[PDB]
């Protein structure tokens, strides 16, 4: 067996296997915008993915990511509440069955239909390996998607969709600009977290944007069309691979803007 989302492998079991699921600093929380203070020590966000060079997408069983190669400093992510430099390492979603699920975070227990991660590590660590080690070692930028006009540029992702329908399955995805799956404004939210998904480590500083992009009910419906199983099984369709929100503890959000 393995962790997953459904009844029996789902968020409410993973701390049998990964015990930090009931720590301190886990994620995603529900952001309450009127308990939420402008922090005038955030610095200007930096979002630098001009020299950006996805790979691959891949289809791990649980969401499918659109990998970057991070062996040079491209597409990075600095300013706003992260100290130095976080280099982009890959993408995914989670989403849910219905449009009125699928989001992690939460902005006032509201719900969207879906919602991007771009992850990040910090430089100073070296790798992924060593960062996620580190109090400091990841930033993930979040971003909410609604069910509206479609955005044009994540039809390329939907459209690859097809060949990786499976569990374990991948296909080149060179050239691909995630400039495009970003919103008009970067006005966020930020706090101390973690993974979402086992195993669920602390080591995330937490970016969300304010701004929701809109995707189109076709585009989302294809995300519904890919399997949590491997070629050859019984058919489990691929939603609601979301964690719901967690304890906030000791924490405070800050947002950027006023
Ligand atoms: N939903 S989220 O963006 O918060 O996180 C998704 C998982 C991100 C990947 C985590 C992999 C953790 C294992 O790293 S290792 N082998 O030790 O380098
Ligand atoms: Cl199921
Ligand atoms: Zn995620």
């Amino acid at each position: 067996h393995h962790w997953g989302y459904g009844k029996h492998n789902g968020p409410e079991h993973w701390h049998k296997d990964f015990p930090i699921a009931k720590g301190e600093r886990q994620s995603p929380v529900d952001i309450d915008t009127h308990t939420a203070k402008y922090d005038p020590s955030l610095k200007p966000l930096s979002v630098s993915y001009d020299q950006a060079t996805s790979l691959r997408i891949l289809n791990n069983g649980h969401a499918f990511n659109v990998e970057f190669d991070d062996s040079q400093d491209k597409a990075v992510l600095k300013g706003g509440p992260l100290d130095g430099t976080y280099r982009l390492i890959q993408f995914h979603f989670h989403w849910g069955s219905l449009d009125g699920q699928g989001s992690e975070h939460t902005v006032d227990k509201k719900k969207y239909a879906a919602e991007l991660h771009l992850v990040h590590w910090n430089t100073k660590y070296g790798d992924f390996g060593k960062a996620v080690q580190q109090p400091d070692g990841l930033a993930v930028l979040g971003i909410f998607l609604k069910v509206g006009s479609a955005k044009p540029g994540l039809q390329k992702v939907v459209d690859v969709l097809d060949s990786i329908k499976t569990k374990g399955k991948s296909a080149d995805f060179t050239n691909f600009d995630p400039r495009g799956l970003l919103p008009e404004s970067l006005d966020y939210w930020t706090y101390p977290g973690s993974l979402t998904t086992p195993p669920l480590l602390e080591c995330v500083t937490w970016i969300v944007l304010k701004e929701p992009i809109s995707v189109s009910s076709e585009q989302v419906l294809k995300f519904r069309k890919l399997n949590f199983n491997g070629e050859g099984e019984p058919e489990e369709l691929m939603v609601d691979n979301w964690r719901p929100a967690q304890p906030l503890k000791n924490r405070q959000i800050k947002a950027s803007f006023k």
